[PDB]
């Protein structure tokens, strides 16, 4: 019996509360009643199968039973069997899906709904992230779930509470945001990619975090890790949950073998301690190292090595690389790695391998300098526009270069891009690389996989799916389409109503920022200059309408002014 076994392993609590995330990501328009009615009957079968492991249908496979059990309240996908059936439901999760935005009322209500029902309170709170993150990490919800209990568990009983919660639920949202964005690109690779490149990335990223660790140590976690996500990015959360655990475990146990950062994580609760492990910083780095290019450029074995076991050879490559260089971004080394496997390709061929390998590392110069660029331009650039103005110049470049993306598409991701800004840039010089370019490879993965549910721009498409560590090389790459062909106005999409002035100062910019975004798709030869001087009219006509005597026709009236001189620059 498979559900016992899990049963056993994750208790009451946690089980019912992963089997809840499950259906709210498998089904996000269905209701909260029904998954709790759904989760209950499970739950209760559950426990009939620890007792007799041969009851009704204990010996089934988890799939199997979930999948009925769904099939009860959807219909082609319930058509289907055990695994069409399972991949159907996987290729529907909904990366956006139509959900109404989610309003928080006044603190008083919170503390009363909190206090009345507690484990209420918390299944709605999995409940409606599980359905707007389809892809959230599991376990990690679990782990949010917990802080977001102690938030109230300790501020509805204190003076101000609105002054004690509604900051940490700040905190907890954007985090939460955090959170499932990283996920997305694990399972985005995994998926789109294969796991030999979800490999890749575990060797580069481990290495770096535990140098003290050996290669047959990492290459244990990666084999793991990789496990954890394959399954819980497929659905198999029961499993992913509890084979995380069993990593943490290990890996505590084992600690002086990995790093001698981990004492503070294993002093703690299994949540807390699985969180504190995946976000450790580096150990330090190996006093005495050799030189890499002794056992890679200049010793005369390479391509023998290489040829016995391409893998492995590769792999340690990659780990020694990384293991030193915790200032490099994971997909620099990654593309360093790629560099050099491209050169023993052809090297290995010739007639004197040693001579055309020799000089492999000029090669990498280029590749190592083009980010430290970037970075360093992008970012005094940042530090003088500050962040909205940055926001919207990324606005205006990114829409030169994918015209056809959804007004509401280049928004978010374009807001996204300007964050990082925020983020790695007071960083000194040391740490910006892997805090930027690190970033820049989730948030260009959230316009992919939007942009994937309906493809308009074939520049996107190439971009990609071409490589996955090369999307943003790819993206720098372009600058404007130049086949594109420019929109025609329309009335509605330019007309700004009295309903922005309720709107908060961020639903404003917001507003603004697709207002610039529609200008551009309309005159994508504009210039800064012009645009700059348009944006800041559109500033005077909220401030005008918006307080000025009872006018919602204002903004038909002042709107028109508007256009007018719109339509003029
Ligand atoms: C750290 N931060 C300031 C950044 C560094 C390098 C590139 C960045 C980018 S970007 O999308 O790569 N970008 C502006 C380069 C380009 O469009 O060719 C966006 C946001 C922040 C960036």
């Amino acid at each position: 019996s498979e559900v016992a076994h899990r049963f056993k392993d994750l208790g009451e609590e946690n089980f019912k509360a992963l089997v809840l995330i499950a259906f709210a990501q498998y089904l996000q328009q269905c209701p909260f009643e029904d998954h709790v009615k759904l989760v209950n009957e499970v739950t209760e079968f559950a426990k009939t199968c620890v007792a007799d492991e041969s009851a009704e249908n204990c010996d089934k496979s988890l799939h199997t039973l979930f999948g009925d059990k769904l099939c009860t309240v959807a219909a082609d996908c319930c058509a289907k069997q055990e695994p069409e059936r399972n991949e159907c439901f996987l290729q529907h999760k909904d990366d956006n899906p139509n959900l109404p935005r989610l309003v928080r009322p006044e603190v008083d209500v919170m503390c009363t709904a909190f206090h009345d029902n507690e484990e209420t309170f918390l299944k709605k709170y999995l409940y409606e992230i599980a359905r707007r993150h389809p892809y959230f990490y599991a376990p990690e919800l679990l782990f949010f779930a917990k802080r977001y209990k102690a938030a109230f568990t300790e501020c509805c009983q204190a003076a101000d509470k609105a002054a004690c919660l509604l900051p940490k639920l700040d905190e907890l949202r954007d985090e939460g945001k955090a959170s499932s964005a990283k996920q997305r690109l694990k399972c985005a690779s995994l998926q789109k990619f294969g796991e030999r490149a979800f490999k890749a990335w575990a060797v580069a990223r481990l290495s770096q975090r535990f140098p003290k660790a050996e290669f047959a140590e990492v290459s244990k976690l990666v084999t793991d890790l990789t496990k954890v996500h394959t399954e819980c990015c497929h659905g198999d959360l029961l499993e992913c949950a509890d084979d995380r655990a069993d990593l943490a475990k290990y890996i505590c146990e084992n600690q002086d073998s990995i790093s001698s950062k981990l004492k503070e994580c294993c002093e703690k609760p299994l949540l807390e301690k699985s969180h504190c492990i995946a976000e450790v910083e580096n150990d330090e780095m190996p006093a005495d190292l050799p030189s890499l290019a002794a056992d890679f450029v200049e010793s005369k074995d390479v391509c023998k090595n290489y040829a016995e076991a391409k893998d492995v050879f590769l792999g340690m490559f990659l780990y020694e690389y990384a293991r030193r260089h915790p200032d490099y971004s994971v997909v620099l080394l990654l593309r360093l790695a790629k560099t050099y496997e491209t050169t023993l390709e052809k090297c290995c061929a010739a007639a004197d391998p040693h001579e055309c390998y020799a000089k492999v590392f000029d090669e990498f110069k280029p590749l190592v300098e083009e980010p430290q660029n970037l970075i360093k331009q992008n970012c005094e650039l940042f530090e003088q526009l500050g962040e909205y103005k940055f926001q919207n110049a990324l606005l205006v470049r990114y829409t030169k270069k994918v015209p056809q993306v959804s007004t509401p598409t280049l928004v978010e991701v374009s807001r996204n891009l300007g964050k990082v800004g925020s983020k790695c840039c007071k960083h000194p010089e040391a740490k910006r690389m892997p805090c930027a370019e690190d970033y820049l490879s989730v948030v260009l993965n959230q316009l992919c996989v939007l942009h994937e549910k309906t493809p308009v721009s074939d520049r996107v498409t190439k971009c990609c799916t071409e490589s996955l560590v090369n999307r943003r090389p790819c993206f720098s790459a372009l600058e404007v389409d130049e086949t594109y062909v420019p929109k025609e106005f329309n009335a509605e999409t330019f007309t700004f109503h009295a309903d922005i002035c309720t709107l908060s100062e961020k639903e404003r910019q917001i507003k603004k920022q697709t207002a610039l975004v529609e200008l551009v798709k309309h005159k994508p030869k504009a210039t800064k200059e012009q645009l700059k001087a348009v944006m800041d009219d559109f500033a005077a006509f909220v401030e005008k309408c918006c307080k000025a005597d009872d006018k919602e026709t204002c903004f038909a009236e002042e709107g028109k002014k508007l256009v007018a001189a719109s339509q003029a620059a």
